């Protein structure tokens, strides 16, 4: 069972139009038999791909720094305490990544799976990014264009 | 939601033949039950025959791990090592520890910490009396894996 | 390079004031005896009366911290680390020697995660039960000592050798 | 308080020597200052020429280290985290962060800085990397031509 990583920035850094592209995000993942793994706290990004995810039937795996609630869109709560430091279990339990949109975490989030060798795609980034982590490991990074596109290069990296 | 039971234990050299016994009926019953299992994967005793037990049975099974292991369903590989995958103690509703050793006596603690319930299986007087007198509480001593699966069904009820 | 011992102590309900005034002197043996000081580095209980304890004996000193903000003013150098209730086994790995002054959940985790690690934990202020169960989980790495004195002269050997 | 600077570079052949010649001078500078040197603990890269540097001038030094260890000569207090993961602890425990040289690893940790709301010198990183991190915070990203730039923006900033 494939394990599908999203990251992105929080409520307060993602745009609208990266909210609809996180959620439809989430439903294709869903639809391809992928389990999601994101952020089980944070509500821009990492919420809209589960809720999406949900939406459509998926499994949902969050990670979190019990503490309460939940969100209902987490089916498994994996809970780390380690407030600000790695939860690099998105990185290292995924086996492939996508970013939608860009900020300090995510950037943080993207660096540590190329150092573990391991292929993102990178969706609503902008030139600035695309280039930087494309000059960092050129054959571990995807630019799609939009949700189908990152959909692809998941399925092909997959294959291999 | 399903439950999560968290099972402890030391690994395959200071896991004598009775606590693998108990481990592995005990994730045969955990999954019975209808329970998610949360463990160590890659861990040789107690925590890798509690998993089979659990697959047997067929549960779901999650591994925490820093390759491995048919009877992991959900790999967490955490990428720490030689520090506190903490993930156990604070991701689970109820913690089983069966045998003792340091790695497991730190989980115990951790989990006491964090104030949630344990239950204590083939561990011995010094471990039972020191654990109940960190927090009498919520520290349950269990004498086999039904007196364990009982303490956990009374657990997640309150 | 300077040897650099641990102390590790329950918090402030779970402390007594013997704790807090064995927890002071401990700390000044320590700089006296030429040792780096690492401890948790909040102002609070029996780790910050370490750490009084050490720089009033012009001892260096170590507090490990999660997070941010206020540091012990008894901190000459803090390591944040940004973990929140995950361990912090940088005592148990970077410390030469361990020394606990009473006991708590914390504690007891701290105490086996640097039994884990093959390293030797000094018990000091402790109640049977606890040096009992330590002593069962390697008697080869727990020492217990009766008082503060005890408990400097278990590193000095410890070090020596 | 004896002020902390930070020092983040990449390990093997990430590595060029003017790299390794700008750090063993940066490192130099930092303790001629009366400032500690905290870096990755091993023997290897910019950050064992930077401590080498440190100590050479008199200087006290910190290397972090994963688990479990024993770590260059250079190193006066090593701070073992056996977290194999990530040290977040150059970015939090610093006052300001220099990073020499750009890879994965110190990609990471930079952006983790400025996570923080840190400030990070940037010395002999390609313009790529400059971009992308003043993209991210145009607040805290300084880029240093040199070591003696670098130190000029260590010290005004230990100032502000």
């Amino acid at each position: 069972k494939p394990i599908i990583g999203v990251m992105g920035p929080g409520k307060a850094d993602t745009a609208e139009n990266q909210l609809v592209m996180a959620n439809e995000l989430g439903k294709q993942i869903a639809t391809h038999g992928w389990i999601l793994l994101t952020g089980g706290r944070s509500l821009g990004v990492m919420h809209e791909a589960m809720k999406g995810a949900k939406e459509a039937g998926g499994t949902t795996i969050g990670v979190l720094p019990d503490t309460s609630e939940i969100s209902d869109a987490v089916d498994i709560p994996i809970v780390t305490g380690l407030g600000s430091a790695r939860d690099n279990i998105n990185a290292l339990s995924s086996n492939v990544l996508v970013a939608v949109g860009m900020g300090p975490g995510t950037a943080a989030e993207v660096a540590l799976a190329l150092k573990a060798k391991k292929p993102v795609v990178l969706l609503g980034t902008q030139p600035e990014a695309e280039k930087f982590f494309t000059s960092l490991d050129a054959g571990l990074v995807h630019v799609a264009a939009d949700v189908a596109g990152a959909i692809a290069a998941v399925k092909q990296l997959l294959a291999k």
